[PDB]
C-alpha cells in the first residue's frame, strides 16, 4: 500500500487528473447538479487528493465535509481548504480511509477512483471499504455505478504503423517492405493491454455494455477478486481489418451525469484499454464477433489489472488471450 | 539492475521494432545521413566500409548507394536478421554483408576504408556508444580512414522554459476556471518539477532561449585518446549575456555532428538545437532548484561535464557548474 500511496506524493499526477478537462468538469457538475441531495448533509471524500472535489461538495451546499487522503498531499489539501476560507467545513484526515476515525456516518461519498480499464489500482475496494464503514443506509455515492463496454476496432493508428515499412522506400529510397511481418509481431502479437486514443472510425460494430458495477452493493469487493465481466455479441459494419477489441468505462452519478471514456465521446486522459489479436484477421459487413471478457487483479499484484479474452469471429473457432497492463 | 539485466534490456529494446520506427522516422536525422553519405561519394566509390550498430541496415544501403564496394553492416540485437532480409530484398547482399554481434568481436577480412555510425544518444552520449565506434576505428579503420559522421560539437544556452512556466503557474489559474483557489501549491509544485536532480528530455523553441547559445565541447572523432576522454569527462566552460529580463530555469545541452567532404568550410551538419527543426533527441534540460531572475545583459556562466555513471557506464551524467550575476557559484549533479 505504502508504494502506492508515494506515486501521489508528487504534483505530476494530480496536475494531469484537474487538467483532465473532461473529467474534472463532470465531477464537477456531477456534484453541483446534486445541490438538493446534498444540502446540509455530510460527505467523505475517498482520496482526496487536492482536495478540489470536497471544495465543490462545501459549493454545492455540504454542512460538512470529510476528506480523506493517505499521500503526503493531503499537507497541499490542507492549504488549499484554508487558502479558501472553508477550514470550518471541510477537515482533512491524513491517512488511508481504511483506519481513519470519522466523528460520524456521513450521508454521501464522493471519489474519483477509476483507473485504466477501469479497474487498474483497484482503488474501488477502498471506496467500498468505505461505503461499508462510514455510509449511512442507502447514502448517495459520488459516482454511483460504472459500466463496461467493449466493441471490436481497426486501429488506424496500429495500420500506420504496420505500413510504415512500406512508406520507407519513398521517403528514402530504401524498400523495407519485408519489415511489416516482423512489426506485426512486436506490436500485436504481445500480451499486454495497450492505453491508446481511438477515434469513432476505429469502431467496428456497436459497442456491447458487458457488464455493470453498483458501487452500493454489499460484496462487490468479493465480485472483484473473482473477476467482474460478461458475454458479448456484435456484428461488424463493414470491411476492415480486425485488430482485437477496445474496452473502456463508464460512470454515472445521482437527468443523471455520465462521464464516458468512449472513443465515440470527448477525450480523457484514461483513454481505452486496446486488446490486440496475434495478427488482424479480415471482417465484413455482418461478420458476428461474439465473446467474453474478464477483468482480475493480476496474481502477483491486486493492484495491476488482468483481462482474459475469449472471442469467435464469423466461423472461426473459438479464441483466447489473456492480457495483463 | 545488474550488468546482466541491462544487457539484457538493451538487447530487447533494439530486437524490437518501436525503437527503429523512431530513428527512420527522425526525417531530420535520416535524410543527414542519406545525403552526408552521398555528398562523400568520392571518397566511398569503390571502397569498403563498416557500419557499427547497422540495425535495419539502412545506412549501409545508402553506403552501397553512394558506390561503395563493401559495406559490412554489424548488429548485435536480433534485428540483425531483419537487416539481412532487406538487404536481400534491395538486391546488395552480395556486398552489404550483415554480421551479427557486437563489433568488438566481429571478424572482417581486412580492415576498411571507411566507418558509418549514428551512435549519438539523449544529451549526446547517454547510451555511451560512442565507445564502440571507436573500438571499431581502433581496430579495423584503416590508416587515414574516413569517419562518417567525423566529429560532434556540443551546446548550452540558459532558458526560460515556457511549458515549466505554465506547469508552475497552473495552480494559479485553477481559481479562474473552477472557482477553487489553489496558488498556495505554486511551491510545491517547484519542488516537484525543479528540485530533482534528473536530466529532462523535452523539446524546447528559440522562445525558451535566454542568450546566445555557446559551444562547450567538440568529438573529433580520429582523435586517439578520445577514449579516455570519455571516462574523464567530456565538457567544457562557457560565458553569456542574457537577452532580456525572465526566470532562468536552467540549462539546456544539445549536439551536432559534422559529415566530412563537400566544402572544407561548410559541412553537412546535424543539429539538435532548439533553434532548427525537431528531432527525436530533442534537448536535454538542466533544471536548477527554483527559478532565478535575470535581466537584460545578466552574465552566466559555468562549466559542463558529461560523465558516464558510476553505476551504469551507459547512463548520463552531468555536473553542472554555474554562476549568475553577482549571486555565488553554485553546483548541480543531474543523472539521465
Ligand atoms: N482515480 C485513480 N486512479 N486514482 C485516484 C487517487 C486519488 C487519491 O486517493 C488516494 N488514496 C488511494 N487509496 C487511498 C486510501 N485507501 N485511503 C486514502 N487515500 C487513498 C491517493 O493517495 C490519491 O491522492
Ligand atoms: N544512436 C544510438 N543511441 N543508438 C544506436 C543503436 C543502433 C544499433 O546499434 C546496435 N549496437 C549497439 N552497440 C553495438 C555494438 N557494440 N556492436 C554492434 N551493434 C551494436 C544496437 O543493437 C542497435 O540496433
Amino acid at each position: 500500500d505504502q508504494l502506492y500511496y508515494e506515486c501521489y506524493s508528487d504534483v505530476s499526477v494530480h496536475e494531469e487528473m484537474i487538467a483532465d478537462q473532461v473529467r474534472t468538469e463532470a465531477y464537477r457538475l456531477g456534484i453541483l447538479k446534486n445541490w438538493a441531495a446534498l444540502r446540509g448533509k455530510t460527505v467523505l471524500d475517498v482520496g482526496a487528493g487536492t482536495g478540489i472535489l470536497s471544495i465543490f461538495c462545501a459549493q454545492a451546499g455540504a454542512r460538512r465535509v470529510y476528506a480523506v487522503e493517505a499521500s503526503a498531499i493531503w499537507q497541499q489539501a490542507r492549504e488549499v481548504v484554508r487558502l479558501n476560507g472553508l477550514e470550518d467545513r471541510v477537515h482533512v484526515l491524513p491517512g488511508p480511509v481504511e483506519t481513519v476515525e470519522l466523528p460520524e456516518r456521513v450521508d454521501a461519498i464522493v471519489s474519483e477512483w477509476m483507473g485504466y480499464g477501469l479497474l487498474h489500482e483497484s482503488m474501488l475496494s477502498s471506496v467500498l471499504h468505505a461505503r461499508t464503514k462510514w455510509l449511512k443506509e442507502g447514502g448517495l455515492l459520488l459516482p454511483a455505478s460504472a459500466e463496461l463496454f467493449v466493441a471490436p476496432i481497426s486501429d488506424q493508428m496500429l495500420e500506420w504503423r504496420l505500413g510504415f515499412w512500406s512508406q520507407v522506400k519513398q521517403h528514402y529510397g530504401v524498400d523495407m517492405s519485408c519489415m511489416e511481418s516482423f512489426a506485426t509481431r512486436c506490436l500485436m502479437g504481445h500480451s499486454e493491454i495497450v492505453v491508446q486514443d481511438l477515434s469513432g472510425e476505429d469502431v467496428l460494430a456497436r459497442p456491447q455494455r458487458f457488464a455493470q458495477l453498483e458501487l452500493a452493493r454489499a460484496g462487490l469487493e468479493q465480485e472483484l477478486e473473482a473477476g467482474v465481466g460478461g458475454r458479448f455479441r456484435c456484428s461488424c459494419y463493414g470491411s476492415a481489418p480486425l485488430h482485437g477489441f477496445a474496452v473502456w468505462f463508464q460512470v454515472t452519478f445521482p437527468k443523471p451525469l455520465v462521464l464516458s471514456t468512449s472513443p465515440l465521446h470527448p477525450a480523457t486522459h484514461w483513454k481505452q484499454a486496446l486488446l490486440y489479436l496475434n495478427e488482424p484477421v479480415p471482417v465484413e459487413q455482418d461478420t458476428d464477433i461474439s465473446g467474453e471478457i474478464t477483468l482480475l487483479p493480476s496474481p502477483d499484484n491486486p493492484r495491476r489489472l488482468r483481462i482474459l479474452l475469449r472471442y469467435k469471429v464469423g466461423d472461426h473457432e473459438e479464441k483466447t488471450k489473456d492480457f495483463a497492463m
